[PDB]
C-alpha cells in the first residue's frame, strides 16, 4: 500500500508515535517519506545480505526475521515479512523499540540527512488526524 501523507500521520497518531520519547508526529511522517516514500512494500537489499523492510525501513540484521540474514537478531520478535502488510501497527511497534533502544531516531538515515534540521510540522500540514 501507498499511503497519502495525511493517511500516514493519521495512523501514526492512533498508534501514539505523536511526541514519543520526546519526537512530535512530523518526525515520523518525514522519516517515512525519505525512507519508502510512504510504500508499506518497500525493500532495500543492501550488500551485507541484511535487507530493510517497509515504510521505514527496518533492517533485518537487528530487528525482524527474514530467514536469509547472516549472523541476524530479531529483537522486534517478528517476521520481516509483517513489516511488508498495509497495515501499519507492527512497524510502529517495532519502530517504538528501536527509538527507545538507540535512544533517538539516529537509526534512519534519512531521518538524519532530510528531517531533523527541518520544520518536520510541515509533514502534517493540511492532515485530518
Amino acid at each position: 500500500k501507498v499511503y497519502s501523507r495525511c493517511e500516514l500521520a493519521a495512523a501514526m497518531k492512533r498508534l501514539g508515535l505523536d511526541n514519543y520519547r520526546g519526537y512530535s508526529l512530523g518526525n515520523w511522517v518525514c522519516a517515512a517519506n525519505y525512507e519508502s516514500g510512504f510504500n508499506t512494500q518497500a525493500t532495500n537489499r543492501n550488500t551485507d545480505g541484511s535487507t530493510d523492510y517497509g515504510i521505514l525501513q527496518i533492517n533485518s540484521r537487528w530487528w525482524c526475521d527474514d530467514g536469509k540474514t547472516p549472523r541476524s537478531k530479531n529483537a522486534c520478535g517478528i517476521r520481516c515479512s509483517v513489516l511488508l502488510r498495509s497495515d501499519i501497527t507492527e512497524a510502529v511497534r517495532c519502530a517504538k523499540r528501536i527509538v527507545r533502544d538507540g535512544n533517538g531516531m539516529n537509526a534512519w538515515v534519512a531521518w538524519r540527512n532530510r528531517c531533523r534540521g527541518t520544520d518536520v510540522s510541515k509533514w502534517i500540514r493540511g492532515c485530518r488526524l
